[PDB]
């Protein structure tokens, strides 16, 4: 139905990804939601824990997949998740990577964000719909943050 569960999750994911991309692209606003406060903290924390690997994958991605960043990104996301139990940590890694892309892009030029956020929303809100719901939605992410 209109604004079903999948729709609400997709929209929420989309705007969370638009926030983090903005956050990494030199924009400074208070977090628009609790989930955004959580992601900004956890995604940047994960970046510092692996800065060279994310920066290296990001540069390679930009230098290889300029033709269509979206379809490469879909593959990257699948490989970030891998074959094991999915978890909020894996989800965070998706945001981290895309935020590093966004910042490296701005150091070089400028706006693929619109493309990137939708691609994230389609993958998590669409493909991984079942895991997201099973794990409480973005509310469950906020709980994961308030105990991490």
């Amino acid at each position: 139905g209109p604004l079903s569960m999948s729709c609400w999750l997709r929209e929420q994911t989309l705007l969370l990804a638009e926030d983090y991309i903005s956050f990494c692209s030199g924009i400074q606003q208070t977090p628009p939601s609790e989930s955004a406060e959580a992601m900004r903290y956890l995604a940047k924390e994960m970046e510092q824990q692996h800065r060279t690997k994310f920066r290296s994958l990001s540069q390679e991605f930009l230098d290889t997949c300029g033709a269509d960043p979206s379809k490469c990104l879909q593959s990257v996301m699948r490989e970030l998740v891998g074959d094991g139990k999915m978890n909020w940590g894996r989800v965070v890694s998706i945001f981290t990577f895309t935020g590093v892309l966004a910042s490296e892009l701005l150091s070089r030029g400028e706006e693929g964000s619109r493309r990137l956020a939708e691609t994230i929303a389609d993958y998590l809100g669409g493909e991984k719909q079942d895991w997201l719901v099973e794990n409480g939605g973005w509310e469950g992410f906020c709980r994961f943050f308030h105990n991490a």
